[PDB]
This record gives C-alpha cells, structure tokens and sequence, in this order.
C-alpha cells in the first residue's frame, strides 16, 4: 500500500491537471486554434489514464482471473493511449514545422477541419496499434482460473517480440526520430529567418516578434515531446534488456515498478508545463481558479 497511493495520487492530478487544460481552451477563446485542437487530444488521452489506464495498470498488478480479451484490453489499453500521445506529439511537430517554415501556406493547409480529421484517424490507428496483441498476437495460455478465464499477468499474456519489434522499434522509437528530425528542421530554419532579417534594410519587428513567438511555441512544444520520451524510454529499454538479453538480470520488480509508474507521470507535466512556458494559458487557468 506504499506504492499504492503514489499511483493514485498521480491519477488524480492527471485528471484536474488536463481537465483544467480542456475548460481552458473552452473558455478562452485565444487558444481555440487548429493547433490547441491537437492538444486536446493529448489531454483527453492522458486523462483517461488517470481514469482507465492507472486503475487497470494497479489491477493486472496483483493479477486477475478474467478471459481472454478481456484481459488483453485491460492490459493493452494503455498501450492505446500512448500510442495515440505519439500522433498528437507527431502532429503538432509537423504543426508548428509548417507555420514557421511556410507561414503564408499555413493556414490554407492547417485548417480546423484537417485537424478534426487527422485526430479521429490518430485514435482510430491508435486502437489498431495499442490492441495489436488482441488481434491475435498475444500469450493467452502458452506454457487456477478454470477453463475460460485466464490468470492475467501482463508479462506471461503480452507477447515480447510484439512490444519490442512491433510497439517499441516502430510505433514509438521511429516517430520519436521523426519528431526529432522535424525540430531539426524547425530550428534550423528559423534561425535562418533571423539571419536573413538581420540584413534588411528596414526594421520589421512585425517579423521578428511575430517569429520569435512562433519559435517559442514551437521550442515549448519540442519540450513536451521531449519529457514523452525521457518517460517512457526507461520502461521500453527495460523491455529490451529482457528480451535481447536472456542472461541478463531480469529487471526487478521494485524497478519495474518506479519505471513504469514514470510513464503515469507522463500524463501530468503538460498542464504544469503550459501554465509555466505559455504565458496565454497561465492567465487562463489563473482565472478559472479564483472564480
Ligand atoms: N516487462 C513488464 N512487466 C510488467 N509486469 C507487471 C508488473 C506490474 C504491473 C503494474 C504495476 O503497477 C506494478 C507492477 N508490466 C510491464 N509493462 C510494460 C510496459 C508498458 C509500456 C511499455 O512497457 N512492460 N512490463
């Protein structure tokens, strides 16, 4: 029960903090853009793992008698919202990539209704993706509960080869390196712009104020992506000392625990890090609080 609480209470600020992010954007009006609808969508997600994943995440836990695919979603779900995290994550990379490099282009292309669209798909592929093992690929009686149930046990029911290969490798290692290449791009662009308004025969701080404020989102943006990965790559490193390491030490349970309790951390740090790095949220939240 000393751990326990620790998972709980980080499902609760999980759900006031994204809560809070949601009622912002529906009250003020300044942060309804097609970019913010994205956001949402990293809300929502990471509110359901205060309310779906962190409760499940505790149960298969101790572990459970239950069937098949009721185990497999009980134990996958979270894979679901991460997975979802890693499209919003990816688009708003692309997002503010497009706004700094083509400005103009921008909005004839990043359009409220892309963004809507975009987003069902992402959780759409989301579910294809995180409930994969459903699908077939799982360990549902491969070598108690009676015949029908099966002792739901995240490591003997969740295939290796599957999380590692398919989920790891693919569905997060690789998008990471997109994103990564992206603010590559983003950075690297825009600190051209810069230079290129450093020899210009007229002020035009319309330009730069305006950049620089489009960098800075962009720059608060790489910092939410960035913590995703430094809160999760620990559990899927893990994942790979298992798996391509037989010999090796088999992860402990105690430090299987405080890994996989960071990716729940996950889920928190958003709301903080837009009250702390977008001057324009803070206000907002500040004065749902008060009144
Ligand atoms: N190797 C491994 N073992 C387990 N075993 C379940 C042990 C456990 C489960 C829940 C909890 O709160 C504390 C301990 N869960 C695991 N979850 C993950 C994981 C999730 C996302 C990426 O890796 N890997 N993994």
């Amino acid at each position: 029960s000393v751990y326990i609480t620790v998972e709980l209470a980080i499902a609760v600020l999980a759900i006031l903090g994204n809560v809070l992010v949601c009622w912002a954007v529906w009250l003020n009006s300044n942060l309804q853009n097609v970019t913010n609808y994205f956001v949402v969508s990293l809300a929502a997600a990471d509110i359901l793992v205060g309310v779906l994943a962190i409760p499940f995440a505790i149960t298969i836990s101790t572990g459970f008698c239950a069937a098949c695919h009721g185990c497999l979603f009980i134990a996958c779900f979270v894979l679901v919202l991460a997975q979802s995290s890693i499209f919003s994550l990816l688009a708003i990379a692309i997002d503010r990539y497009i706004a700094i490099a083509i400005p103009l282009r921008y909005n004839g292309l990043v359009t409220g209704t892309r963004a809507a669209g975009i987003i069902a798909i992402c959780w759409v592929l989301s579910f294809a993706i995180g409930l994969t093992p459903m699908l077939g690929w799982n360990n549902c009686g491969q070598p108690g509960c009676g015949e029908g149930q099966v002792a739901c046990l995240f490591e003997d029911v969740v295939p290796m080869n599957y999380m590692v290969y398919f989920n790891f490798f693919a569905c997060v290692l690789v998008p990471l390196l997109l994103m990564l290449g992206v603010y590559l791009r983003i950075f690297a662009a825009a600190r051209r712009q810069l230079k290129q308004m450093e020899s210009q025969p007229l002020p035009g701080e319309r330009a730069r104020s305006t950049l620089q404020k489009e960098v800075h989102a962009a720059k608060s943006a790489a910092i939410i992506a960035g913590l995703f990965a430094l809160c999760w790559l620990p559990l899927h490193i893990i994942n790979c000392f298992t798996f391509f390491c037989p010999d090796c030490s088999h992860a402990p349970l105690w430090l299987m625990y405080l890994a996989i309790v960071l990716a729940h951390t996950n889920s928190v740090v958003n709301p903080f890090i837009y009250a702390y790095r977008i001057r324009e949220f803070r206000q907002t939240f500040r004065k749902i609080i008060r009144s």
